[PDB]
């Protein structure tokens, strides 16, 4: 589904299953060659069974038409 | 020497890093070292951070090989 748009920062939020830890830590890994590739970078929480990829601009305190777009390359990562 | 924060009993640590690449190469290694180990943490990765959270979810806190963890993820240093 959409992103989840949450606050204090503004922020776009994604949550991607796995069965284990590792598949986690691997699809973090896309997430951040994603990133280094775009420059623009998220914040990733990868733990067992799952990898939580937090998107916005530092810079801006908030959400940037680049965040969105972020979030659309990670959907498309799959 | 690591924090220990609560809801759940947890040990936390954060390392600092010039950039974002690096971070997550050193998040990489802490999670080797939590497969090999049969362990695994919370790993929070941002432009320069990585902040390493050790517990036992079986127990819903902390147990001994948390302890033995934290010590092996400053060893990568």
């Amino acid at each position: 589904m959409d992103w989840e748009e949450r606050e204090n920062p503004k922020r776009l939020v994604k949550t991607f299953a796995f069965p284990n830890f590792r598949e986690a830590l691997d699809f973090a890994n896309r997430v951040g060659a994603l990133a280094e590739r775009e420059n623009h970078h998220p914040r990733l929480t990868v733990e067992w069974g799952r990898v939580t990829v937090e998107w916005w601009t530092h810079s801006a305190g908030g959400v940037t038409e680049k965040d969105r777009e972020m979030a659309r390359l990670t959907d498309a990562l799959l």
